[PDB]
C-alpha cells in the first residue's frame, strides 16, 4: 500500500511526492486529478497525469465532455484511471487566477468523500492560485475518508507540515 507517509490526522497523510511517480508505484483505486471544468489536461497535476497516460485520459475526457458539458466548479466525474490508478476522480477546485469563488474548496474536496481511500493532490493549490496551507486546512477539516496527499515541491511540504496546527 501507500508507503513513506506522515499522519496529520486519523484520517489525513501527508508526502512529498509526484503525485505520477506515486500513483505508478502504488496504483491505487483512485488518484485524484485537479481538472477543470472543461477536462482540459493542459498543465499542473493534470498536464502530468494525462501525460503519464499518454494522453489517453484526454481522449477519454473529451468524449466525456461531448457527452454530458462541463463539470461545475466544486464538482468531480469519476473516469479510468488507464496506467495510474483503477478511478481517476477529476475534481474541479475553485482557480484564485480566474477569479473563482475560493468558499468553492469545500465542496471540492467533498467529492473526496465518495471514495474510502484515495492519493490526492492539494485542490486549488499550484497554478490554480489558493494558498496550499489553506487548501491542506479545508482537506483535513471537510474530507472523512483515508487520504494521502502527494506533495511535489519539498519546500512548500515541509512549509505544510512545520504550519499544521
Ligand atoms: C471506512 C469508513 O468508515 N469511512 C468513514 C466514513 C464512512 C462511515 C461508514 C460507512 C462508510 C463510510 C466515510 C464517509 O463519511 C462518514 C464516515
Amino acid at each position: 500500500s501507500f508507503s513513506g507517509y506522515l499522519k496529520l490526522t486519523d484520517n489525513v497523510y501527508i508526502k512529498n511526492a509526484d503525485i505520477v511517480e506515486e500513483a505508478k508505484k502504488v496504483k491505487p483505486t483512485v488518484v485524484v486529478n485537479a481538472a477543470n471544468v472543461y477536462l482540459k489536461h493542459g498543465g499542473g497535476v493534470a498536464g502530468a497525469l494525462n501525460k503519464a497516460t499518454n494522453n489517453a485520459m484526454q481522449v477519454e475526457s473529451d468524449d466525456y465532455i461531448a457527452t454530458n458539458g462541463p463539470l461545475k466548479v466544486g464538482g468531480s466525474c469519476v473516469l479510468s484511471g488507464h496506467n495510474l490508478a483503477k478511478h481517476c476522480l477529476h475534481v474541479v477546485g475553485p482557480n484564485v487566477n480566474k477569479g473563482e469563488d475560493i468558499q468553492l474548496l469545500k465542496s471540492a474536496y467533498e467529492n473526496f468523500n465518495q471514495h474510502e481511500v484515495l492519493l490526492a493532490p492539494l485542490l486549488s493549490a499550484g497554478i490554480f492560485g489558493a494558498d496550499p496551507i489553506h487548501s491542506l486546512r479545508v482537506c483535513v477539516d471537510t474530507v472523512r475518508t483515508n487520504v494521502y496527499l502527494a506533495v511535489f515541491d519539498k519546500n512548500l511540504y515541509d512549509k505544510l507540515v512545520s504550519s499544521f496546527l
